[PDB]
């Protein structure tokens, strides 16, 4: 309950959040900097224009 | 009676006592400190509001 050194919840907690947090602001931020091109925000315009 | 060094019920007692006491300590005081946390006595009035 007050938590000794590897009280089996806390610890693994500690360690799944170590991977669960890494992982996905990696992918968050990537994911940003490949959407980061400008050739791309001409792709949404180019959709509008092939649309219309 | 007047109590020889190996007297066995003087000398059992004085052998449990030391177990007994510090045993039954530790748990109250260890007990007092894990039930310290202010959320905890948050706990309380949160089960207030969920009965009423």
């Amino acid at each position: 309950v007050r938590g000794m050194n590897t009280s089996s919840a806390m610890s693994a907690f500690e360690r799944m959040e170590e991977k669960v947090l890494m992982q996905e602001s990696r992918a968050q931020a990537l994911g940003e900097l490949a959407g980061a091109d400008l050739e791309t925000q001409f792709a949404q315009l180019e959709g509008g224009s092939d649309v219309d």
